[PDB]
């Protein structure tokens, strides 16, 4: 296809530097406190925003780029802490799915980790995942696919690590945007996927982690998504 | 002037948008917009949603299809000042997340890097509000209103509030979001809620008994604020 455009969303610098020093025929708008840079990745049409962290500015973000940019799918890249047991630094997680974990409204019946109005779980799109895998097995990575839950808190073992397993024993990756990129996705009908890889195992140990590997994930998250925007574009 | 309004759910709002006349509706992004004069000053009433995201999308999408001179945030809250009674009034000073940590990085709790640690609700729309709460003889409080995607109700959610914001005088679910898009875009914000509830381990059945009276109670002083704000 040769009218598509994907778009694509990182959180920090040096999440989307290695994807925009790509880009062909650059420019970069600047709106609300977020850049997203406009060309083509070896061809194909792309819209990369570097959204800033937490919920609200992915959120933001998301808006944004949805409504002056209006790609046709959107993939959300960057570093996370790895929750299911094969994971190690480095390696894929590809949502299925991505739900709230600071997110209780129960006192009101909903599920935990809904918020009213939603669905308890906002679902990533089929086709985008399996093309995701299908770049994880081209590229022999380790990769894990399942549930990923975002928060607003930067998850460092404790209390902070344990609730989160226990409200979500399944959740194999926990993050700051993902969620909210799914959420405005949602309410606006547009696909979307999480690729990201894994920096640190959410423990008490993820800082010191999370800054001796963010440029390994950042590397192998990038990998990924080249290879997914050529690959959704042209088979 | 245009003024915005933003208020989470359907009976927060609905008391206002029977009021807006010249009468006009935008739906986007799964948000409701009514746009028109209300006792004769031109507004634009985002119905958001509940939460920080459905917020900040809302809030999003009202500056850049309406672009309002300023923005109110209205609807019920759990009052944490000791002087606030259900249907009494909290105006924000600054809005901050309380369930926003990063301190593992150097930032102060509650702060999102890129972002101030709080948000600064605008001196003259509080001036204009703390004149209405005069003029009606209201009970308010104003102060530090904290948010978070968490319904607050006692034990650890409360005291977990009480230790990082011990000044927070109530807590909510879309203030900060709202704050926090408005400084994005330089848009002047204020938060003028009505209590329908102390966030105590009754404060399901006290939003259910109140939440009525707050929507009144915050409806009104919207109305006056909008008035006062756009003729004197
Ligand atoms: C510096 S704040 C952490 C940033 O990296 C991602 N992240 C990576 N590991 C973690 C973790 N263990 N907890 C929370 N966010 C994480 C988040 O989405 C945010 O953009
Ligand atoms: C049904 S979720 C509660 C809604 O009312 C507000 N609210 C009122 N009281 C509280 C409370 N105690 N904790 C959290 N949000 C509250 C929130 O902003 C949200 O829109």
């Amino acid at each position: 296809e040769f009218s598509m455009k994907i778009g694509i969303i990182g959180a920090m610098e040096e999440e989307v530097t290695l994807l925009r020093d790509k880009i062909e025929n650059r420019q970069t708008i600047s709106l609300g406190g977020c850049e997203i840079y406009t060309g083509q990745l070896n061809g194909t049409e792309v819209a990369l925003l570097k959204s800033g962290i937490g919920k609200v500015a992915a959120a933001l973000g998301a808006t944004l780029l949805l409504e002056h940019c209006k790609p046709d799918v959107i993939i959300n890249t960057g570093s996370a802490g790895g929750l299911a047991p094969t994971l190690k630094v480095g390696d894929i997680v590809v949502s299925d799915e991505a739900r709230y974990h600071d997110a209780d409204v129960t006192a009101f019946g909903y599920e935990y980790g809904q918020l009213p109005g939603c669905p308890a779980g906002f679902k990533a799109d089929d086709k985008l995942i399996a093309a995701a895998e299908a770049c994880i097995a081209e590229l022999n990575l380790n990769a894990v696919r399942g549930l990923i839950v975002s928060g607003d808190a930067f998850i460092n073992g404790s209390v902070g690590l344990a609730k989160i397993r226990h409200n979500f024993p399944q959740a194999i990756a926990v993050e700051m945007e993902a969620t909210a990129i799914a959420h405005v996705c949602h309410n606006f009908n547009v696909p979307f996927v999480v690729v990201r890889a894994i920096s640190n195992v959410a423990d008490q140990q993820s800082h010191l982690s999370f800054d001796e590997f963010l440029a390994v994930a950042a590397k192998q998250s990038s990998l990924m998504v080249e290879s997914l925007v050529q690959k959704l574009a042209h088979g």
